[PDB]
């Protein structure tokens, strides 16, 4: 209920239940069945590209969703929502496939989780990546990929899905960069390798952007 | 009461009583109300500009304020304040939405708590945005907004309150810096997105300088 | 087995177990023999190459087993892994005997630990070394020698050994890179010191390559 | 007593002893009066100088002074001083107000506690500034001035004093600097911001320093 | 017993009487003397040298060996020696007084410890320095010297001691730079202010520019 979201007992008792509830380490399967994972990544700024080395350098909010059912409560007479350290959550071990600097997390880091177990992640991260740096300097532009899965957890565990397959990010593009996104493309893609028997899933994010003219 | 200030027992049992009561993880909304945070940028400094990517490195103090009753004592024979690390403390998740790197903090993180529970916070930030640094070699100079706001509590939860006084700017900006300010003005706004419909609530800041 | 794998009472369970048989700063020595840890690295990205100062920067994973069989269970009706941070587990002191930086590691700090006692820990790591640079930009490319082993643990204790002796790294070396690898070739390798009265039992990892044409 | 300054178990029991009486979050104030911070700079290498930017990077020694009697001991027959972690100490908090970087600590975080109760903090700190460095390539030199007082401490709870106001720091100075120090100034300083009510101490500490070599062909 | 060194539960119990015993933010003065603290610098690598700056920024592995007798056990049928995080341990606030940036360790925080007590500690660190660059592009090559001491122990209790190379087990043969000689003496630093002596040990990096290009 919106009318008891400043009951601040509810709030501390909501976060003493989700602590109670919550283990951090173990993936929150349900039914027997693959956490679903849903990521969509909202390019805020390029910051440096080389066409030599191939190599970006990016600000994105990275949009991050699954749902942990046993953290559910009846919010009928107190808050819909409270914000959580993600140190008292289990949050998917993501990682980019193709990164070459750490993850730079540029914001608090809390979790929102909703009362139907719902849990919303978004952290404004500045990263470097190896990806296809070409005809940044043309019209049709460069198209720079960029490989999110589970570090550890394989497709019957973890199955890492695109929110939405296309947009060029209007709402969250800085006006100011010296860069211009063409299309933002989020595709499924599983990958194998010859020495492990399984699948791993993960969103192929497609970067298409040039530089203003 | 000011007398009473360096009674060093009565400091430990405030720091003891605030740290009973504080809740550092959950907002301190008191009769139905956001929290409402007041914050307000005293630049320091501007260190590099690039008028190429539109970007700015800057050092400001964060003036930053805000209520928590359940923190408050009777300090009539009592210290009227203390200092308190603020891991202790409830701290608001503030960021800068068009920063580009990590808000380096140059001062000790502690807060101060007044007896009537208004806490005071005033990191010292360096930190770099994107933001628009046309006209900084003209006379009108550039307008370099910068948005902060709560990363995850919407308007129902924070409310930020941007008013403040800039007549004071020159008691806080470095006199050797290679630019000068021209204008410093806050406001608030409020910020959505398609998917996601509460709105958010932001101060901008919009720094006018200009190159010495 | 996996029709188990997101039955998650028993993941936690498993991660319980673990928890409660490791120890983390004791070396896994089974019977009365070292303990053989596994090494192989998987070459993503070669970011930067000094000529004249012998340095190159680069992007790697780790691919590192070993066996603690203390921590199997009975996975007949259970999940045969779980990922488990690497706080909760020994893992073997490596270190790179050229390295001219810290490792930088980029991804989620977890092992998979499998019901036979097998750990698997790979941790992308971008680092700098000292190797020989020469002959780069040449058609036979440059050799870059990776000394790995064990910085505390001797041969008694600790032996660092080579999965497979050759490799050509095809399905992890970014395709972007501005460099291509000609052989990946990693054999075992023993240390000693005159100082010192052991011998180290490590891995030297060849890293053949050259700037593309 | 020296005599008995290496008794493992009494330094033990010492630094026991001080764990259980220390505040370290509770400014350590006697007798209703302010802390009485002692600051001095020892700087021992100038990194960097923007002639552009107006800001240098150095390396400075800061001794630091202060008492909390509630951590003394008799050592009539038992060690007069031992090493602590500051982490089981309060440390007054100490900021620059014109520092454009983190002081980054090169020295192991340790205090020497006296069994009068004087500690004694002294870390080598790298750190940034924004200051004047106009002149630093003529022969009266560059003066750059650096202000350090407490941070949340306003002058009735911490009073920060210089020990000493005029040094060369012919001691702790590199000979292999490309700068030379002329003088090294310290002096006490007062702060209040009209936003705001009461006094901040802070020590100025001013540093007067040339290139060496200034006179080039061309 | 070196038949004994691969007994796990030898090594736990071994690791729980250290950590028993241990303190780690105490020196282990045996007999009211100092702590006789070993100290050796094995260098690696010379990554950079600024002749106008007079500035290196080196790697070395720190050899460093003391004791703490209260750790010793009886070894006859147990391990001789195991792996310690030095958390548990109490290891000397050594420091380079010449340092002008963070000692960077590039290897894993642990320490031997014997059981006759000794402790054998070698990390790898990378640091900056200031100090004579001048002559490095020569035949004479440049002297560089290193002073490492205890921060905050003066020499009643701790003294730091060097244990006349030229590294040639340790130093990168791809290095930009040779080694001539590496001297390390003892060394004794006393304040105007403070009455104390304060040991080290001052290091000498006599090296030189390879394959110089020079006017003959
Ligand atoms: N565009 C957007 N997307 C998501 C989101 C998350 C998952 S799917 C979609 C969440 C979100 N906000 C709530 C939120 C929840 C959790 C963490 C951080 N933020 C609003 C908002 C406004 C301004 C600064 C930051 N956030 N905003
Ligand atoms: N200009 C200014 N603004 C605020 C403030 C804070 C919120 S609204 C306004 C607080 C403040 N001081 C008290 C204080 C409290 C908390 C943290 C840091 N400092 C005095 C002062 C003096 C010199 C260095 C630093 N501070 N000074
Ligand atoms: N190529 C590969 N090798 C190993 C491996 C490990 C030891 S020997 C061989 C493990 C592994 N995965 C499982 C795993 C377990 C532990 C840590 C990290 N990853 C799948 C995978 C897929 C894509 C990104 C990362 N990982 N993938
Ligand atoms: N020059 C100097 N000044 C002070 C000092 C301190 C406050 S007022 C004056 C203390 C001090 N030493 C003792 C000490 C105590 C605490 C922390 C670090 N060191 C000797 C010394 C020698 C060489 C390296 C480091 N220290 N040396
Ligand atoms: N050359 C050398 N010196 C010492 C040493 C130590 C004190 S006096 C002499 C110790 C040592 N090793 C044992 C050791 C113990 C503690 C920490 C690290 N290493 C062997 C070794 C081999 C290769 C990489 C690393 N270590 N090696
Ligand atoms: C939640 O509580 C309300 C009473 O306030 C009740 O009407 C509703 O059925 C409850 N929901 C569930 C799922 O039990
Ligand atoms: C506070 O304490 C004083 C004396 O200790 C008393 O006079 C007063 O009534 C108390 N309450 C308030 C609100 O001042
Ligand atoms: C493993 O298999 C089943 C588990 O259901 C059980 O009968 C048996 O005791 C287990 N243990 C071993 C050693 O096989
Ligand atoms: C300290 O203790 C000694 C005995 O060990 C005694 O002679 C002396 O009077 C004591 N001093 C104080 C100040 O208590
Ligand atoms: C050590 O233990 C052995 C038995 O394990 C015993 O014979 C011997 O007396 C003990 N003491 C020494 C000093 O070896």
């Amino acid at each position: 209920d919106y009318k008891d979201d400043d009951d601040k007992l509810d709030r501390a008792d909501i976060l003493y239940n989700i602590r109670q509830t919550s283990r951090p380490d173990v993936i929150p399967t349900q039914r027997d069945r693959p956490v679903a994972v849903s990521v969509s990544l909202k390019f805020i700024n390029i910051l440096e590209v080389n066409e030599i080395t191939n190599e970006v350098d990016v600000v994105f909010w990275q949009q991050t969703t699954w749902s942990d059912r046993t953290l559910a409560w009846n919010s009928s007479h107190s808050p819909d929502q409270v914000s959580v350290p993600i140190s008292s959550l289990w949050v998917p071990d993501l990682a980019a496939y193709n990164a070459i600097s750490k993850p730079e997390v540029l914001t608090p880091q809390l979790a929102r989780v909703v009362s139907d177990g719902e849990v919303l992640y978004m952290p404004s991260i500045r990263q470097r990546f190896s990806c296809d740096v070409s005809g940044v300097d043309t019209e049709s532009g460069a198209t720079c990929r960029i490989k999110i899965g589970s570090w550890t957890h394989h497709s019957r565990e973890i199955s890492v899905d695109p929110t939405t397959e296309n947009s060029d990010d209007s709402e969250y593009f800085s006006q100011y960069s010296r860069f211009e996104i063409l299309d933002v493309t989020q595709k499924k893609n599983s990958v194998t390798y010859s020495c492990c028997p399984e699948a791993y899933e993960d969103v192929e994010v497609s970067l298409n952007f040039r530089k203003k003219g």
